């Protein structure tokens, strides 16, 4: 419930991830939640992250979060996770005032 500190927990994002609307190593992020899992144009996603479908609900998020290969085994997401739920949580608020 807490977006400053979530702010702060993206610091762990940021170096494959932008908040602009520009795709780098990942895509980018805003608008994220809610939105179609592999659903932005042009970005070279894996296989498996296009054969998931759904979208990135707050859940599926927070899962994601904790350990990306366990929710898309294959993914070419390289990210240790977030093991508390208190950090998800605030990043998932943060991410969601840059819908
Ligand atoms: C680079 C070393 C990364 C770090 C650090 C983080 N992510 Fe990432 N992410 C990266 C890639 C290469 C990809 C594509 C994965 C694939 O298998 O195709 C992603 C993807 C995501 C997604 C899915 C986005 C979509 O449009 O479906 C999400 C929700 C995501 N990444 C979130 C995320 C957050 C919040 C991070 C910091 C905790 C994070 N990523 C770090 C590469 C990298």
């Amino acid at each position: 419930a807490d977006p400053a500190a979530g702010e702060k927990v993206f610091g762990k994002c940021k170096a494959c991830h932008k908040l602009d609307g520009n795709d780098g190593v990942g895509p980018h992020l805003n608008g994220v939640v809610g939105r179609t899992v592999a659903g932005v144009d042009g970005f070279n996603y894996s296989d498996p992250m296009k054969a998931h479908g759904g979208d990135w609900t707050p859940e599926a998020l927070q899962e994601f979060l904790t350990n990306p290969k366990a929710v898309v085994k294959g993914t070419k997401m390289a990210f240790a996770g977030l093991p508390k739920i208190e950090d998800r949580a605030n990043l998932i608020a943060y991410l969601e005032g840059q819908q």
